[PDB]
């Protein structure tokens, strides 16, 4: 019976609405501020739960984040391992929401980088799936992924390298333990660049992107810094997604058609990741799990919050 | 050219002098309090330096520990990676120093469990030797040991499991990356017990200890939870030390004869570990490196501080 452990972050997201991203030396007034529950770990756990999967979140908040813990619990996310740290604050994402631009995010780790003393036993015994990102200490992500890959049988592990790791960290990462890598085209280019390639699908034109990202996936598969055992999902925004299982054809799925104006894509990638993991856990075929993801995160981009806009299974 | 990285702890040791270790429910008055620089990482780094080895310490203190950082620097220990953490306290060891008993230690991790955000690249490029213990987050110790074992060529890594790991952590530890394990007879028994053995050299009589600990080393070598590539040093207190290289004879060395009354053995094991690593780095034969260790830590047990009593190379 499938059960997912999310080892990852919880953030209080602060959306500062701005005419443009602030430039060096500039002082600019936000037109509004919106606070929402967020964080790579909480967003993705919330999406697993909304998609119908059994999921637990392992991480830490401060006293000021208990309302996020309560939201997670009301969605069905298990929180026994979501520690409340005295004299610490919940991690924060300071998000500049530009009127006419990509958003920009500044993270403050806070409790997301707390590790309790002494270091306790963490068992993966009840879990079939692991979801990890990069908003907690990398050594902790590495430890959980290694434990997942060395279990008998190995867990299905899914990694989203956000925020991006340093090139040396990417080159030393234990890819052999990882079942699935989830990236967007810019993160795909970051890996290829760290691995000595000159390919960078993050720079392709929107018309060339499917082609360049597909070749980049196949190149990454063969790269000696990577591992041939890793499946790859590369999101291409509104231009769809690419899916690759080791040794197979790169598959392409177009994004679902929108039914309401695109509002905010924060956590739309997180929505996709949690729905993808829930699709892996459901016994669905990969093609069915991906089609459901596309409908879900399309709904998600129509609404405002990273956690609040994650749809239920429909 | 040999260079050691110590990834480990810094403690302010508080020695409370007491007639006996306080028992549950009891209130007892200490007769005196002595504060000294300590911690497994700092003690062992200090000993590497006093023994003549190039050594760097990677870890963290609070503002209140800068005087320990300055002591380390005056001994030649590199401290570029010894972070000073705002609004954090240096880790503490609360030591009950009993008149007629073994001492008892309560650790407070403090800055020893701090990890900076974002997680930076840590290169082992300049190092030939790694020394680790267990007073920092285990995931961090695991990460450094794994990086050491996967380097080209692998570093010589030396591990002292203090405080002891949980049995599950011991069974999952990446022993294959470890060059040397340093334990006392009770820690040897902890591993054997966690690995399903009924051997426990920690319970042997003082006359049977050499025999039982020797058999315990050979048993540990063959145990499927361990690794056949790990050399073992087992200290037996005043009864000497045992040394084992994979596939070879267990060697026994008696402790040096004392020239001043035994005062305090806190960090005497840490002294031994740093002198052993300095002996590995010096190009000395193993038998010569061990003989020097025995003279050094014998001097060390004659004086009061974990760091202060580490002798110079003589």
């Amino acid at each position: 019976s499938s059960r997912c452990l999310v080892r990852g972050s919880v953030n209080i997201d602060e959306f500062f609405h701005l005419p443009h991203i602030v430039r060096p030396g500039e002082t600019i007034s936000s037109t509004g501020l919106t606070k929402r529950a967020g964080g790579k770990g909480a967003n993705q756990a919330f999406a697993v739960a909304r998609a119908g999967g059994q999921v637990e979140l392992d991480g830490a908040i401060g006293d000021d984040g208990i309302w996020v813990k309560e939201m997670l619990e009301s969605a069905g996310v298990g929180t026994d391992k979501l520690k409340i740290v005295k004299d610490e604050v919940t991690g924060r994402a300071v998000i500049q929401s530009a009127a006419d631009g990509e958003n920009s995010i500044v993270l403050h780790a806070g409790a997301n980088y707390y590790l309790p003393s002494p270091t306790p036993t963490t068992s993966l015994a009840t879990y079939t799936h692991l979801l990890v990102q990069n908003e907690v200490p990398l050594s902790s992500t590495l430890a959980y992924l290694t434990a997942a890959g060395q279990s008998s049988p190995p867990l299905t592990s899914v990694f989203n390298p956000s925020p991006m790791l340093t090139p040396a960290q990417l080159r030393e990462f234990p890819w052999k333990h990882l079942s699935w890598l989830i990236v967007n085209e810019g993160e795909l280019g970051d890996l290829l660049l760290a691995f000595g390639s000159s390919a960078n699908p993050g720079e392709a034109k929107e018309d060339e992107l499917q082609a360049k990202a597909s070749a980049g996936i196949l190149e990454l598969h063969e790269n000696d810094y990577f591992s041939k055992n890793v499946g790859i999902i590369c999101t291409l925004g509104a231009k769809g997604i690419l899916c690759y299982e080791p040794g197979k054809e790169v598959g392409y799925l177009p994004a679902a058609k929108l039914q309401n104006p695109v509002k905010d894509t924060t956590g739309a990638g997180d929505c996709f990741a949690g729905y993808f993991v829930a699709g892996l856990m459901s016994g669905k075929s990969l093609q069915d799990a991906l089609k459901t993801c596309l409908v879900a995160c399309g709904i998600c981009v129509e609404n405002e919050g990273a956690m609040e806009s994650v749809p239920t299974l429909n």
